[PDB]
C-alpha cells in the first residue's frame, strides 16, 4: 500500500499474508470462515521457477500484523489444502481472478483472527464511496514491501471512467477504486487482500478483492479490484461458505 498508515494491531483481524515456500510474503488474502480464505488466481499460478498452483508450497499467517514477528501471540500458521481458482480466470487479461485457499486446520477466532462478511448478489458499491484497502505490499513503486500492516482509505471509481483510463483492460468482473489524484494506491504484494467497507454502525463488507495496477498511486491510474458480489453464489457452491 502506497500512501497508507501503519494499521493498528488486530484492526483488520481479517487480513491473512500468504508466503511461498523460500521467498516469504507474496500475496494477501482475507479470511471468511474457520476453513475457507478468499484472494486472488493470478497469485496462484506456476512460473518456470516456481509452482505457485502447488497448495503445499504456501502457508497462511492468520492474526499478523509484523512480518519480523511471525511467531508473535495471536498469529495462527496454516497450510493450505487446496486452491481453488476461478474456471474463467484469464492469466491474459486478469478477468475473473479470485480463488478460494481451504486450511488445512481450521482458524479459532480471537482478538487478531477474525472473518470479514461476504455481500450478498445484490449488494452495491456505489461509484464515489470511500473504502479500505489493506496489505504488506510494496510501499512506493519499485520499493520493497511492509514489514507493520498498512492501511488506506480509497474511492470507487465509475465503470466508465474506470474503462477509459485503462481502456480494454477492464470487465465487468472488475473495479477501479483509488483516487483519480494518485497518492493511494495498492501495490505489489498486497494483490489478493481484501477490500474493506467499513460502514457507519460497524457493519463491515468485503468488497474487492486486489487485482492489478498500472504502476502504483500515479495520477488517472487507479487500481483494478476484483468485484465480490457476483461471485456469492460461486463461493457458496465450492466451500459452503
Ligand atoms: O496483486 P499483486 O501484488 C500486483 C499488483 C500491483 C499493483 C497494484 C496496484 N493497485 N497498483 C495491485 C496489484 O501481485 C504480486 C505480483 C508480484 C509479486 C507479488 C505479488
Amino acid at each position: 500500500v502506497v500512501g497508507g498508515t501503519d494499521a493498528d494491531e488486530g484492526e483488520w483481524p481479517w487480513q491473512v499474508s500468504l508466503h511461498a515456500l523460500g521467498q516469504g510474503h507474496i500475496c494477501g488474502a482475507s479470511l471468511i470462515s474457520p476453513n475457507w480464505l478468499v484472494s486472488a488466481a493470478h497469485c496462484y499460478i506456476d512460473d518456470r521457477g516456481f509452482r505457485y498452483s502447488d497448495p503445499t508450497q504456501w502457508t497462511a499467517f492468520l492474526g499478523l500484523h509484523d512480518q519480523s514477528q511471525r511467531s508473535a501471540p495471536g498469529v495462527q500458521e496454516r497450510r493450505l489444502k487446496r486452491i481453488i481458482s476461478h474456471p474463467f480466470f484469464n492469466d491474459f487479461t486478469f478477468d475473473y481472478d479470485i480463488a478460494l485457499l481451504e486450511l488445512e486446520k481450521p482458524a479459532e477466532y480471537s482478538s487478531m483472527v477474525r472473518p470479514i462478511s461476504l455481500p450478498d448478489a445484490s449488494h452495491v458499491f456505489p461509484a464515489g464511496k470511500a473504502i479500505w484497502v489493506t496489505g504488506w505490499g510494496h510501499t512506493q513503486y519499485g520499493g520493497t514491501g511492509a514489514l507493520i500492516l498498512q492501511k488506506g482509505e480509497i474511492r470507487v471509481i465509475n465503470q466508465t471512467t474506470c474503462e477509459n483510463l485503462l481502456p480494454q483492460q477492464i470487465t465487468p468482473r472488475m473495479m477501479c477504486v483509488g483516487f483519480l489524484s494518485g497518492g493511494v494506491d495498492s501495490c505489489q504484494g498486497d494483490s489478493g487482500g481484501p477490500l474493506s467497507s467499513v460502514e457507519a454502525d460497524g457493519r463491515i463488507f468485503q468488497a474487492g478483492v486486489v487485482s492489478w495496477g498500472d504502476g502504483c498511486a500515479q495520477r488517472n491510474k487507479p487500481g483494478v479490484y476484483t468485484r465480490l458480489p457476483l461471485f456469492r453464489d460461486w463461493i457458496k457452491e465450492n466451500t459452503g461458505v
